[PDB]
């Protein structure tokens, strides 16, 4: 395999759009490595993680619970609504909406979490609060996956993603348990999580969340690290790209593969 920054180029080449990542040390914070980290895209699902430590500093403020029950209707369904429409009649729970939206990328239950934590506005006085000020919320599902070019709605960059995330898992904005129920959701997502599974060598840990939009606007947040443990947060965008969804998947794996191949930086 090339060295992660030639295979991250070798990807940007291929697949004709614009790549952004970030490798970064869970624990400490430092970048290993960095390509157009500074750069917008798209966050489209991987939103949703964000969403939900939203949810968790509520909680953790005393103004939420995850017990509680939200009541809904069929009016506020938006496309894939894999688990959300299954509870007009009983409802669902703000935990369980959380693990519908991040294992599950159900965009209504995002929905219905945004109206939770004070919408897109919210989600982002929530960003400047944990001190990220350029990832930014402008729109609900589905309308904030429109990619359109230049657009800064409802972006983020690699490196404010990276950064963010850390913040949410580890730094202890979040109270242990809520860090522990962030962590947990990105390990049982079941849109991506099998899958990587699936071709990472034994030993390597994964958690996730993906994401696809407008314009072949792709993306995944992630935890990797081998001996069993989340040692690395990785962040990868791709932007403005006409590849079919599996190139798109297939080179996202290509740097996966590299970064593996090359650990010891
Ligand atoms: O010496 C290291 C390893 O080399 C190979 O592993 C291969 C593996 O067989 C292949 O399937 C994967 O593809 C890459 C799969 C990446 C999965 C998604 C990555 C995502 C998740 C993390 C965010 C970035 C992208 O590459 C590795 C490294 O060459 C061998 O199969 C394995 O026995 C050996 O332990």
């Amino acid at each position: 395999s090339p060295q992660p920054l030639e295979q991250i180029k070798l990807s940007e080449s291929q697949l004709s759009g614009r790549v952004g990542m970030i490798e970064m040390d869970l624990a400490s914070g430092r970048t290993l490595t960095a390509w157009r980290a500074d750069e917008r895209f798209p966050m489209m699902s991987t939103f949703k993680v964000v969403l939900c430590g939203a949810v968790l500093a509520r909680v953790d403020a005393g103004d939420e619970q995850l017990e509680r029950k939200i009541h809904y209707r069929q009016q506020d369904l938006v496309d894939y609504s894999p688990v959300s429409e299954k509870h007009l009649a009983d409802g669902m729970t703000v935990g369980e909406l959380c693990a519908a939206a991040i294992t599950m990328s159900d965009n209504s239950a995002a929905n219905l979490l945004l109206a939770t934590v004070g919408g897109p506005a919210g989600l982002t006085a929530f960003l400047r609060q944990i001190g990220d000020n350029v990832t930014r919320l402008d729109r609900w599902e589905t309308e904030l996956n429109e990619a359109l070019p230049g657009d800064a709605r409802d972006t983020t960059t690699p490196a404010s993603m990276a950064a963010t995330l850390r913040k949410l898992l580890t730094s202890q904005r979040l109270s242990a348990r809520s860090q522990r129920q962030l962590l947990q959701w990105m390990v049982d997502d079941r849109v991506a999580g099998p899958l990587i599974r699936s071709v990472l060598p034994a030993g390597w840990f994964i958690a996730d969340k993906t994401g696809a939009g407008e314009r072949g606007a792709r993306g995944i947040v992630a935890l990797l690290g081998p001996n069993n443990k989340a040692e690395r947060i990785v962040v990868i965008y791709l932007r403005d790209t006409p590849a079919s969804m599996a190139e798109r998947n297939q080179q996202i794996a290509g740097i996966g593969a590299a970064l593996i191949e090359h650990w010891q930086r």
